């Protein structure tokens, strides 16, 4: 760790801190995630250590998934070093310029939709699915971030019950009891491309409890100068019933919305926008 000049936080995620660090020997920056073995222990999140190298590793394979280069520990840290993305978070240009035309959160939307899906073909269920996590490339290409709350070994007909998730992106499912797969992540990914439109959350609460009953009953509001296919969309998204939700069923890709995205040159990016952690490095 002494190799590397830790020139500021970047922020705080699943678990530890992330810094902007430099390779003192060539100049190269990395985001690192830092995490204390000894609250990793007591908050007893080791698997979810493990779960979070785990889907680093297999995202090298995405475009728009953050990458991981080598991990590594001290005797009392756990170190992720990742790419750095200069671009920033989402959720950081959202508060700055309010909302985004919907020629650009067309774009971004659309990257996401390829992440998610690539998460779920691995039989993966992102679960945190939120503006904070999406950060931008210097090309301007989106990558999700922070996979610590991932479920594997979703495959088939595969269902999990763990209630998690930021709130405002929480699916009604969950807030009933359901077991459930990937189609809650179709439910945060129509809340996140709402507030990219609308720069506003779907549903609102003066706290947690009045935010639930909001997910759970009430219709988002869609203004007037909303386009028509951008609705019809996030009312597709928003369906409560899992099994009818655009993501879920259908094919969201062939949505009208997204009716002049190439997806395969999107992906192709030809379109402009005591002994519990050993053998833990890599």
């Amino acid at each position: 760790i002494e190799d590397f000049i830790l020139h500021k936080m970047l922020g705080k995620g699943s678990f530890g801190k992330v810094f902007l660090a430099e390779f003192k020997k060539t100049n190269q920056f990395f985001a690192i995630k830092a995490l204390k073995k000894d609250v990793v222990l007591m908050d007893d999140d080791v698997e979810c250590t493990m779960v979070e190298k785990r889907v680093l590793s297999l995202a090298w394979e995405h475009p728009f998934l953050t990458h991981m280069f080598c991990t590594f520990q001290t005797k009392e840290n756990l170190f992720f070093v990742m790419e750095y993305l200069n671009g920033g978070d989402l959720m950081y240009h959202i508060q700055s310029c309010h909302k985004f035309d919907l020629s650009r959160a067309t774009f971004y939307a659309a990257e996401i939709i390829l992440g998610l899906q690539f998460l779920h073909s691995k039989g993966i269920v992102y679960r945190d699915l939120k503006l904070d996590n999406i950060l931008l490339d210097k090309d301007g290409h989106i990558k999700i971030a922070d996979f610590g709350m991932c479920k594997e070994n979703m495959l088939g007909d595969a269902k999990t019950n763990t209630f998690c998730g930021t709130p405002d992106y929480i699916a009604p499912e969950i807030l009933l009891g359901q077991k459930y797969n990937h189609s809650v992540d179709w439910w945060s990914f129509g809340v996140l491309l709402y507030e990219m439109l609308i720069g506003q959350s779907p549903f609102h609460g003066q706290d947690e409890e009045e935010l639930f009953h909001s997910i759970r009953m009430d219709n988002p509001f869609y203004p007037r100068w909303l386009e028509k296919e951008a609705k019809d969309l996030l009312v597709k998204l928003f369906v409560r019933e899992p099994e009818k939700r655009l993501g879920v069923r259908g094919d969201i890709r062939q949505h009208p919305l997204f009716r002049e995205i190439n997806w395969e040159e999107l992906e192709r990016k030809e379109i402009d926008p005591q002994n519990m952690f050993r053998n833990f490095s890599f």
